[PDB]
């Protein structure tokens, strides 16, 4: 029974990701890699805002590759773990839940190379030991999200879920990553912990590989931008949502609720979005047929947020930071009140 995990995330209304921040890469051994993608630092102002709009979950995404020790103790920059922990403690003095992740690892030392499996489950486990003392007080409603898109970046399967003897890696780092964390004990004994698919892909050979932990504290995470070319922007891509794409969505759920959801598995999206094409009405529409699907069986998404709007880059920006304003407010709306 893993109806525990189910109950925590009943309580979230949709979520929001603090993008292009603490996973920022900029900056070295420096809490200045939070601003080095060119966001203000955090406030307790900018997190209580997105809570007061009706996001009541947030996903602080974080890069620890430059801010660690030599192998093999990998300790984590004293200063950069403090910061991590201000910027979780904005949220628990709102009473959020909240995500903590391991974030652009992937672009150092997270390199999916089955035959590296031990140095790479060695320091995965070492970097969540440490987190996971130093949160090891905290109560149910912060989790931890083991590695974000896992992958081998340039490899041809990169975004397709990559290879069988990679997922299988994937599986192995799941464990690790688990094993780590609840052998610190406390709170971390039965914190929610929520694994990941290779690249967080959700095409059906990526999932039908996926190990399922007996552990049943845990939540499988998916990211599914879907469709990709409405979503993003690309040579084939579209600004037009009217429905006829919404099959994409619907095939795709189909696969999590086969292989996940109706084996009773908790399933959470922890990154999806729309950038921004001068086409409010249409990302509206669908968010409509997006979170709408999600709905069905009580699947929570959090919305990536990397505060890009009217500049260049990909413009998933929803909080104008600086102003504390919404850089569009129809368009938040739809996420919010997805459920009325
Ligand atoms: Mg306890």
């Amino acid at each position: 029974d893993r109806s525990r995990v189910f109950d925590i995330l009943s309580n979230i209304n949709i979520g929001w990701n603090l993008g292009n921040t603490l996973d920022a890469t900029g900056g070295g051994n420096s809490v200045n890699a939070e601003t080095s993608w060119g966001n203000p630092k955090t406030t307790q102002e900018i997190v209580d805002t997105v809570n007061d709009r009706g996001f009541n979950a947030i996903r602080i995404p974080v890069t620890f590759a430059n801010h660690l020790g030599p192998a093999p103790e990998y300790t984590i920059s004293a200063d950069w773990l403090a910061r991590v922990k201000e910027v979780v403690d904005y949220a628990v003095n709102d009473g959020m839940y909240i995500i903590l992740d391991t974030h652009h690892e992937t672009n150092y030392w997270l390199k999916t190379d089955p035959n590296n499996e031990a140095a790479l489950c060695e320091e995965l486990a070492a970097i969540w030991k440490q987190l996971a003392e130093a949160f090891k007080d905290y109560d149910e409603k912060l989790m931890f999200e083991g590695m974000n898109e896992p992958r081998m970046a340039g490899s041809a399967k990169e975004w397709s879920g990559g290879t069988p003897a990679e997922r299988k890696l994937i599986n192995a780092m799941n464990k690790a990553f688990i094993d780590a964390v609840r052998a610190t004990g406390g709170n971390n004994a039965d914190r929610v912990l929520i694994i990941c698919t290779y690249g967080h892909n959700s095409d059906e050979p990526t999932l039908k590989d996926l190990e399922i932990p007996s552990d049943p504290n845990i939540a499988v995470a998916l990211h599914t931008y879907t469709p990709y070319f409405f979503t993003y922007v690309a040579d084939g891509s579209y600004s037009v949502w009217n429905g006829s794409k919404k099959n994409d969505i619907t095939w795709q759920y189909n696969n999590i609720k086969k292989y996940l959801i109706d084996k009773g598995i908790p399933v959470v999206i922890t990154e999806t979005g729309a950038q921004f094409k001068e086409n409010t009405e249409d990302i509206v529409r669908w968010i409509g047929d997006y979170v709408g699907t999600l709905d069905q069986d009580g699947v929570k998404c959090f919305i990536w947020d990397n505060n890009i709007y009217h500049g260049n880059g990909e413009k998933f920006g929803l909080l104008n930071r600086s102003l504390l304003k919404w850089y569009n407010d129809d368009i938040v709306d739809a996420y919010v009140n997805h459920a009325a």
